[PDB]
RNA sequence: AUACUUACCUUAAGAUAUCAGAGGAAAGUCCUACUGAUCAAACAUGCGCUUCCAAUAGUAGAAGGACGUUAAGCA
């Protein structure tokens, strides 16, 4: 795929125009033949088109082993302190307090292979 | 702490209520647990003296702030 996606944007440049080029531009799917071959070049399963729920959230700092992490659901990390001066802090809330000993490992490996 | 060593200093004067009257050491000085009058201070003590001292029968209000917010207010 890394071949098929280099030639192509050697044979695309070389070979075609402005203008037939900003006609294969629709920006309903991003797609764009100069610059998506470079973007998804390694990634196979490259789309462009409550994010804690995900796994990539989960497993953030360590891969295979995921682990819920306890957040405070009202943040003010990204408020300024010019803006939170003019009305009084709610109380934090919070999630996962109760997980924060407990993380999980899908163990593939010792399960279908030692294990068999 | 003692002691020893050095280094730096070792000074503006004067006064303690006023005025008047009697006495003592002709002018003035000094003094009187002397005597009047005024003044000032302290301490007691009074004036039919003058001003001021916050809801609970209610969820308030008065005085003064903010080097507080709305706020890149409006012109």
């Amino acid at each position: 795929m890394n071949d098929i996606l280099t030639d192509y944007k050697t044979f695309y440049l070389t070979h075609s125009n402005i203008v037939t080029y900003e006609s294969s531009i629709i920006d309903s799917n991003t797609f764009d033949p100069i610059l998506y071959p470079e973007l998804k070049m390694s990634n196979p399963k490259y789309d462009p088109v409550d994010w804690h729920k995900k796994t990539e959230w989960k497993e953030a700092g360590h891969i295979g082993i995921t682990t819920e992490r306890p957040q405070i659901s009202n943040s003010i990390i990204e408020c300024n302190s010019g803006t939170l001066i003019q009305k009084p802090i709610s109380l934090p809330n919070f999630r996962n307090l109760e997980k924060i000993n407990q993380v999980k490992i899908n163990d593939l490996y010792t399960e279908e292979f030692l294990k068999e």
